């Protein structure tokens, strides 16, 4: 009775009995990283709101900050994603992103099973481009009035069949893009910290070691799916194509061509080019006396993601404070038998643990938790942080267990069908695969292109 | 015909002259000067799109960034302006500033003429805690009802009320850091190149601006009276007090009670964080049940925050310090050394008139990222305290009362049925006046004790 409160009555509660700890300066600190952590992976608060609490609790014990290097008020990471943003808030705004999931269905829908392949290839491409939540809460109305047509022409399974592919291929999309899911800016703006010194990574090197890695866990996962398992009218009514769809349209053509192609001929340099277009190009008249562009300024607030910067910062603040006080030091004692492991068991341990632990929690939590860990120790034993860092931002994305992991496969949870256990059969077969796969790419094909093997001049000593 | 696109064919002009010079390296860094210096003034570009242009032209002509010295991943004055913001939200999702507005009116609402001042006085407390043009743009529905019903039991008192919102909603915008945004773009330019200054603060802020502003607030409710002659039911219609009101409105008297009353955390950015996050916290709602929502939610909180006044400052650092690292500021600084004979008072009356005249044409925030970087390095060269200068030209950017497009709460009230244009300038005139008057005579008497204002400090380079 009573426990619909059940976050107040946690908040209040976690901050009770965890001052047992109130006698020195190490105590005090993990004070504040037990607390932190906990709010981060039961998401008792909105996850930034906690990403402030290490900046007030750490000068009430009297942890200060100390670091004082940075440079450069833009940072170039910071100029990629405004301009991939603002391409991505006008090809929504404009619905531009129904015509091309319409388009690849009809031009692949023989369907015996081809309509799955259809619906697979048509979100994975919009995934690269848009956020996973807001790009599987729409092919999930347009497949589910597809296949209630099919069916007014054995019907249950094809209905949970297609519900998965949804979910997971909006997720696997999600790579091969830094800017394509969340956890692939948290790991790129820890890296510009940190590691200020090191020029391998950017969006047209981050494409070439993932889109191989993807297209075979797409193209095994149809397999997967299909094996366990068993509309020119609906194009129609969206419309004649409109003006404010071809002048985006030729502008993604135009972006995306220079990504992959090309002080001024860097990656962020074409994306505030094309993508300061949008707030210029007219759109409509509004009577006349005044034009409104593409796109506006309080819709392209809306769909920046803002709370990254303070998630890496009150990750950072949390991870220095740390250094600050002996706890560092205390537990880099009790812990020094690990480094006589070799490097590939590293590997293996921990792209296993974040895989495992991103099922029950949500995936910038576990990627803010784990890269201050990882990254202090690839330094330690001598190896390229790039070889550790690499095979768990790409596992930390690999939710595909019961639905509270990701709001992807929550979202296609929310309709009739699809009972948890269907989730965890179809699950374990794509998580499978998926960690084969990396572990097959940081063998081979990976190494040679950021030369995994040689300890770089970016990393201290 | 076909000038209903008149920003497209704009902005696609002015830079296509404006490459006769392609010629040398201080010629390259003037072309991004007079361009992004025109589009903040005559606003063809939404005021953050033109603040990333340097971070674009700059590197394209072979001028490269190359300051390395910061600190501090989360600033002192970002953490207090979070707290700020979310104690804001929550006052206008659950019509807490209704309630002040039409109990203030109430109360010195006796009405020969107290009912100016009733309305002045419950406008210009609500713009010390939100936006000016939000404010403004709540009391002129309610003052439009009431002075309707009034005339129901004439024309010149419905102009006199509509300039007594536009005007008090600035007068009370300054006395905090936090109320206008143009005192944001000062105290954000303020804590970056001067980070071992520690005098400016939300309670020290307060001390010297609202004996300046109290004086500018009776003074031209004298003045506004004088040229122009000389509600329980409204009330009623709110409903009762809920309960979501008397939450906010505890949490702002101890939050405000803090502040001014007050190892390391004794700073007004604890009281902040610490009374501001509890809005994330508090149960408001129940939504049948399973699952309670909190006073505010994080898509309310980002659409209040002002995230572009970042863009905007490290945009006209990125210029700033782009003339330096080419020969501009060398070469303008050899044609402009006959400046530094005027005495020190006159370099201030010399300005903060200029301030006040451009900023009635353009926006408030525009020109004052204009002119911060140009009397800043003046006011080192010259030998003065840097404060001494800083001060009264933000005091004297947001004193825009003139014909409405400078400021966006006297176009607010100009989009209302009355109040022609010479109405304005008649009126505005006399507080533009008494609201320079009044901060010159503030930086000569009480000021200076404060802020140690005839004595060069240890902040300032050399
Ligand atoms: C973000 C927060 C958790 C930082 C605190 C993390 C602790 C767990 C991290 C910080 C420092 C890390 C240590 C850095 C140094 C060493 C010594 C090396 O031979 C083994 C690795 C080991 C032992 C690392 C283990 C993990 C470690 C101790
Ligand atoms: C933000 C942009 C405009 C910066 C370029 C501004 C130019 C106008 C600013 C930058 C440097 C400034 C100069 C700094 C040095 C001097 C020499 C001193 O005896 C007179 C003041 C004077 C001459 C300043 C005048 C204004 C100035 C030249
Ligand atoms: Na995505
Ligand atoms: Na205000």
């Amino acid at each position: 009775v009573y426990r619909r409160f059940l976050f107040v009555v946690f908040t209040v509660l976690v901050l009770l009995p965890l001052p047992i700890v109130l006698h020195t300066k190490e105590a005090e600190c993990a004070y504040t990283l037990f607390v932190v952590a906990t709010f981060w992976l039961t998401e008792a608060l909105p996850l930034s709101v906690t990403a402030l609490l290490p900046s007030l609790m750490l000068p009430m014990f009297g942890i200060m900050p100390s670091k004082k290097v940075a440079s450069a008020y833009f940072k170039d990471f910071h100029l990629l994603l405004i301009g991939v943003i603002c391409l991505a808030t006008s090809i929504e705004k404009w619905n531009l992103h129904k015509r091309i999931a319409l388009k690849m269905v009809m031009m692949v829908g023989v369907n015996p099973a081809w309509l799955t392949l259809g619906f697979m290839s048509s979100t994975a491409f919009l995934s690269m481009w848009l956020s996973n939540t807001s790009t599987a809460a729409m092919v999930m109305p347009i497949a589910e009035a597809v296949v209630q047509q099919i069916i007014n022409a054995k019907g249950h399974v094809t209905r949970k069949l297609t519900c998965l592919c949804i979910a997971y291929s909006s997720t696997i999309g999600g790579l091969t893009t830094i800017t394509g899911t969340s956890t692939n800016l948290i790991f790129a703006e820890y890296f510009n910290t940190r590691y200020p010194d090191c020029r391998c990574l950017n969006f047209g090197s981050w494409f070439t070691f993932s889109f191989p890695a993807a297209l075979i866990i797409l193209l095994l996962s149809w397999i997967w799916l299909q094996w366990l398992f068993l509309i020119k009218q609906e194009y129609q009514k969206l419309g004649p194509i409109r003006y404010q769809e071809i002048v985006t349209l030729v502008l993604f053509i135009i972006m995306a061509l220079l990504w992959f192609s090309r002080g001024f001929a860097t990656d962020s340099t074409v994306a505030l080019l094309i993508g300061l277009l949008f707030f210029l190009i007219p759109a409509k008249t509004l009577t006349a006396f005044d034009y409104s562009p593409l796109i506006t300024w309080k819709e392209f607030q809306s769909f920046m993601p803002w709370d990254i910067a303070i998630l890496v910062g009150g990750g950072f603040a949390l991870a220095d404070g740390c250094e600050e006080s002996g706890l560092s030091k205390w537990i880099g004692n009790k812990l020094s038998p690990l480094g006589s492991l070799p490097a590939w068991l590293i590997i293996l341990i921990s792209s296993l643990m974040v895989t495992s632990l991103t099922e029950v929690a949500s995936n910038p939590a576990t990627i803010t938790l784990f890269l201050p860990i990882l990254s202090p120790l690839a330094e330690a034993i001598h190896v390229n942080p790039l070889y550790i860092l690499i095979p768990s931002t790409l596992c930390t994305s690999f939710a595909f267990l019961l639905p509270v992991a990701n709001p992807p496969n929550a979202i296609v949870f929310s309709y009739g069908h699809l009972k948890v256990i269907d989730m965890v059969k179809a699950g374990l077969g794509v998580n499978i695969v998926g960690v084969a796969v990396v572990m097959l790419g940081i063998c081979t094909w990976i190494v040679p292109m950021f030369d995994l093997y040689t300890y770089p001049s970016w990393a201290p000593a």
